[PDB]
């Protein structure tokens, strides 16, 4: 049994965290980094389950907020200390922290702790019990009014509550605290703990070769092919940190004693000559490199070239607060990775909450926080011109943002359903001259895909959904790929006119007077993957590669040129006599030409 | 306006925060350079990653003076307000701060005016960056003429020759093939006296640069 779990100590600046921790472990200065430790709890009950919490005393100061979402995991309990002294407003001051615990670890308990009980305002339990309980918050399970700097019955009850609430974790009835693991894993953990002492203090990092020498020097029967799984599991438990990603040159170095790494990385936010380049690489991996924090926080005046509501496309993104390192990762992700063309470097005017790439007066893109009146929420207004190049940019930006949300902040998309993230689309029936753009939820417009127009109560007015949300209707791509449903003669599913090889749902039909193969994407899946496919195939255009004739929204399908003789697999299995020597060479030459073209565009076809 | 202290006090009222003359009020508010309020513009340069590095693809000109005059940047921003177009139309992107404008049409038709401070120099500078292409040359001509006109019209004492002249217009050239850096700075009057030829040449005369791609306002380019 693996008796080890992460305890995370969240809170605001100045509020007692390291002092509460010093009085919780009975271990009788501003935090820099996250200050990892670990204390063993010898439970004296009949179930003497000796558990070891490893604490993560998160620093409250704002400049470090960019690196915290990297160290917030699911299998962990949270504390949240909030300085009772400035009552009735320090509770409403820690809602950003709780919202972030909700976004990152949506199903982890939270034990509210109120310090500074000596001075004063204990009626802050009112707002805690009314506004902070269930309204978009990460499932609070206890709340204590504790003192620090001295142990008492308050801290005793708080410590026992942390212990109890830890053991009864049960993510989907799993009992994290008592699960089973291969014995080699705990053996590997013990040898790392011993290696913590025998390593230079100025540089605690260890080498993959040194690890291999260590696992061989003792009787640990872990094979070479088993080490990735083992080392990644110890990473999840917060023993050692490592980054197996090959994009970095760090996979030969396995960070033991992680508190040193974290402190060293946060050193530059307040201000080994061999690993300078690796230092900078992981500095970018922590989102420290151009330092995305300390960017003057002040929007610079921008007089855009295009006014008029009928010449720009707006999209908002509403959420109660911006997540901790949201804007940093976004700026880094949008760093020239969204070009209008498929080259030219654009002008860029960064601040703390925006990018504003700008090619031309008709090929710009401005992302950036925009605050509205009578709305305490936060918004992410995106402005873009209505032309073709504009449509391309809007598609890329929305996909990048959506990907980031699904990858880092899943709790902001979990449906209960307000969903905590409502994507708006600003349209103006008002002929473009007038103003006050009517805002329409995106999912409602998605359900309005049955037609190709939007119409108000007075149906004499209309606006095409392309000039409102060109990411839904397939207009963001280059080269208009509309289906022109009149020409199609597709048959839905007769168990007939089928592609014959059941590779997907691809049928057979006639379009534009010629036979074609239609893959029916329509399913429970959304239109993300359809857009991903469509982009890759819309600009390759090589004779060896299959070419796309058209695509269509109603129903979701894409029309490809038909291969008369079918897959090569069937041909070789049943028609081996048909292959002459010249024909074999021609097939090989065409496939080689395709690989050459793909590798020219820096694409790996992988399975062939 | 009789009793001028009332006009001045009323006009300075809004810098700390008659329904007929509202439009005239705003007109003379612009005449006092109060209107977009050119003061209180956050004073902080926003990061700008220009499209073109490489010393052989941009044209720099400095303007050195011991301090910026009082209302210098306000009148300049107001004067440069879309009155310097590349073409003879299109409105350009603009990113103002307290000491710059940065009009930007295209990645090859931009113009960035703005204070730039140098090391080991207590003086103040007015570095102007512009692409080396044709459209760039047009913009540089208009901006230099606009700046020079403003100086001669409002601050004559900054041009009176005694003669350091308190205002030394530099031109940054780079004999270093564009790859290398540390642009050698040459006083403009000296280059004006170098109009006898159509090239500039260093101690090693195998290298040369045409004066067009350094100061295209002198040679008619
Ligand atoms: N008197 C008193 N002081 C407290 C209490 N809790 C915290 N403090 C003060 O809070 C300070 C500790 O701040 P700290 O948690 O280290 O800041 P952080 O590292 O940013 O989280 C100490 O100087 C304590 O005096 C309390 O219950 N009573």
């Amino acid at each position: 049994p693996y008796n080890r779990m992460k305890l995370m100590i969240v809170g605001n600046t100045g509020s007692g965290k390291t002092t509460l921790l010093q009085q919780l472990m009975k271990t009788k200065s501003a935090t820099v980094g996250i200050d990892v430790k670990d204390w063993p709890i010898q439970i004296r009950d009949k179930r003497k389950r000796d558990l070891v919490l490893n604490v993560w005393d998160f620093a409250g100061r704002e400049e470090f907020y960019s690196t915290h979402p990297h160290f917030m995991t699911q299998r962990a309990l949270y504390l949240a200390v909030y300085d009772l002294s400035k009552g009735q407003a320090e509770v409403d001051a820690m809602k950003p922290w709780l919202f972030n615990i909700k976004a990152r670890a949506s199903s982890s308990p939270v034990i509210l702790v109120g310090t500074h009980l000596d001075v004063s305002k204990a009626c802050m339990s009112k707002i805690t019990k009314e506004l902070l309980n269930k309204r978009g918050f990460p499932a609070i399970r206890d709340y204590h009014f504790v003192n620090a700097t001295e142990e008492s019955d308050a801290l005793a009850k708080l410590r026992k509550t942390i212990i109890n609430e830890s053991l009864n974790f049960k993510i989907r009835d799993q009992l994290v605290v008592g699960q089973l693991i291969p014995d080699c894993y705990v053996e590997l953990e013990k040898i790392i703990l011993s290696e913590r002492k025998n390593v230079p203090i100025e540089f605690p990092v260890i080498d993959r070769k040194r690890l291999l020498q260590l696992v061989r020097e003792n009787q640990l029967q872990l094979d070479e092919n088993e080490l990735p799984h083992a080392v990644h599991f110890l990473n999840e438990s917060g023993v050692l940190l490592h980054f197996q990603d090959p994009a970095l040159q760090l996979s030969d170095l396995y960070f033991v004693e992680p508190k040193w790494l974290c402190k060293i990385m946060a050193q530059i936010l307040t201000v080994p000559k061999n690993y300078m380049t690796q230092y900078f690489k992981l500095l970018e991996k922590f989102q420290i490199a151009l330092v995305p924090s300390s960017l003057s926080d002040h929007r610079p005046v921008i007089e855009l070239p295009h006014c008029e509501n009928s010449e720009i496309i707006i999209r908002l993104y509403e959420m109660p607060y911006f997540p901790m390192g949201f804007w940093s990762r976004l700026i880094n992700r949008l760093l020239e990775i969204s070009p209008y063309m498929l080259a030219l470097r654009p002008n860029r005017m960064y601040w703390r909450q925006g990018i504003y790439l700008n090619w031309s007066p008709e090929a710009y893109c401005l992302v950036g926080s925009e605050v509205l009146d009578n709305h305490p929420e936060s918004f992410l207004k995106i402005t873009v011109p209505s032309c073709r190049k504009g449509c391309i940019l809007l598609g890329q930006v929305v996909d990048h943002i959506d990907s980031l949300m699904e990858e880092w902040f899943p709790g902001l998309l979990e449906i209960d359903g307000e969903t905590l993230l409502k994507k708006w689309a600003l349209y103006s029936f008002n002929d473009g001259e007038e103003h006050q753009k009517i805002l329409l939820d995106d999912l409602m417009k998605k359900a309005e895909e049955g037609d190709l127009l939007v119409n108000p109560d007075q149906p004499r007015l209309t606006i095409p959904i392309s000039q409102i949300a060109p990411d839904l209707i397939l207009a963001d791509l280059p080269r208009n790929i509309m289906l022109n449903n009149d020409e199609l003669e597709f048959e839905q599913a007769p168990e007939f006119l089928l592609g014959d090889g059941s590779f997907g749902s691809v049928y057979r039909a006639a379009y534009e007077g010629e036979e074609v193969a239609v893959k029916i994407f329509n399913k429970h899946t959304s239109l993300r993957l359809l857009r991903q496919e469509l982009v890759v195939l819309c600009h390759l255009h090589h004779p060896s590669l299959i070419s796309l004739l058209a695509a269509g929204i109603r129903p979701r399908m894409l029309v490809m040129e038909l291969a008369s003789k079918g897959s090569l697999d069937r041909l070789l299995q049943q028609d081996k006599a048909s292959l002459t020597r010249t024909l074999q060479h021609r097939i090989a030459l065409h496939v080689a030409d395709g690989l050459r073209y793909l590798h020219s565009a820096m694409i790996i076809y992988r399975d062939l």
